[PDB]
């Protein structure tokens, strides 16, 4: 009755009721013995995860972090292997049964449409596989019966599912297909996987003007998380030779865009994609061609294009050459002259004041093709700008310049 009434507080509406319920659960699992907390771990987990499922979308006072910490403690407690001095026929059986049930419910809630509970379940599975000294797959291999119809959409026309459910399905597919050994192999041969891959490609490659026509996406405020999830799911399929060019094309299209958050998501997915696949300089040039071929005019530069340059350089150091370094130095000199002119004019702040020059300077320390000779012209232009603006302590060019100078200490100090 104690556990019933106390964990029942987790189902009340108010947030303080949930907080008291989780506090009582923590007290019960910390003070009382192991043999008893195991058989109640099912109800404890259910209640303390329903707390999260219900508190999403409303103000709360640290209840989410407290619930996450309590979940971590309960999982690392009940999952801890029993030492030989305490192993017995009843405690071992109770632990095994509680572990089975908890893992079953966790794999069930993994594909839930809520993001917070899904991330919490993923972290719990990871830490549980870490503690038990086993892989996540072998632990989920018996439990994948629940996800036989979840990871494969069964050609359910995901376009009919809501945006949050779609994002949840994408994240579940990413998690289940990115373990040490993959639980489900997206062979891209059955009609189900084929339809799923085609939907992923059309979602991550189409345009917003046509993508917003769907009713499921008509009410979305940003539509960026959907594209991010689509890119993440598409990168997890780096085991299909005959169907790899489209993945690279989509990842590069996402790596060259006029948005910052999506550019970062695309570069992250590419870095994750390169862990299993490889890309030769041929297709690198083929895909970055529209990114280049426009730098001829220094005015064409901007924060987005320099960020894309930085990303493609960080992902492929051997892609750029010394000629590109000289062109970048010329563009930097031009932009520094423009900045000096604008500062002498003293009209008003703009969006091309310092960030562009800082990014262009940072580009050098990431390109290994940058020669030692580039230190002197860069230092000269930096000194010219500093003494034209008379900004010494607040100069934002110090950090990237020092980052580059550290690459050639011999020439620098000399």
């Amino acid at each position: 009755y104690i556990v019933e009434r106390l964990c029942a507080c987790c189902y009340e509406q108010a947030w303080y009721a949930k907080l008291g319920g989780v506090v009582s659960i923590k007290f019960l699992m910390e003070r009382l013995p192991l043999t008893w907390v195991l058989q109640n771990q099912q109800t404890f987990l259910k209640a303390l995860l329903f707390v999260m499922m219900d508190l999403t979308g409303e103000v709360s006072n640290g209840a989410v972090a407290m619930a996450k910490t309590t979940l971590e403690q309960l999982l690392m407690r009940c999952a801890t292997p029993l030492k030989d001095e305490e192993r017995a026929e009843e405690i071992v059986a109770a632990q095994e049964k509680s572990f089975h049930h908890v893992t079953h419910d966790l794999v069930r809630e993994v594909t839930s449409p809520n993001s917070t509970v899904r991330k919490q379940a993923m972290h719990s599975l990871q830490v549980l596989a870490q503690v038990t000294g086993k892989s996540v797959t072998v632990i989920m291999e018996p439990h994948k019966e629940v996800l036989q119809d979840m990871v494969p959409p069964k050609k359910h026309l995901l376009r009919h599912q809501p945006a949050n459910a779609q994002i949840g399905l994408m994240e579940g597919n990413t998690f289940c297909t990115t373990l040490q050994p993959r639980l489900f192999t997206m062979d891209l041969n059955v009609v189900e996987h084929k339809v799923f891959y085609t939907e992923l490609l059309n979602l991550c490659e189409a345009e917003d003007s046509a993508l917003t026509k769907l009713p499921c996406y008509k009410s979305l405020p940003s539509l960026v998380p959907l594209r991010i999830a689509a890119l993440n799911a598409l990168a997890a399929c780096n085991y299909l030779p005959q169907s790899r060019e489209k993945i690279i094309a989509a990842l590069f299209k996402a790596l060259n865009s006029t948005n910052s958050e999506l550019q970062e998501a695309g570069e992250a997915c590419m870095r994750k994609f390169l862990e299993g696949a490889t890309i030769e300089v041929d297709q690198i040039h083929t895909h970055m061609r529209p990114l280049l071929m426009m730098l001829g005019d220094y005015r064409s530069l901007t924060l987005n294009v320099v960020n894309r340059l930085t990303s493609v350089t960080r992902l492929f150091p051997n892609s750029f050459n010394d000629k590109f370094c000289d062109q970048m130095m010329q563009h930097l000199r031009k932009w520094m002259e423009v900045v000096v002119i604008t500062h002498k004019g003293g009209q008003r702040s703009d969006g091309n004041e310092m960030k562009i020059c800082s990014a262009i300077i940072n580009l050098f320390h990431l390109i290994p093709a940058a020669p030692q000779t580039l230190v002197k012209p860069l230092l000269e232009v930096v000194m010219k700008t500093e003494r034209a603006m008379l900004i010494e302590a607040g100069s934002p060019f110090r950090e990237p310049l020092i980052k580059f100078l550290t690459r050639h200490p011999s020439q620098t100090v000399e």
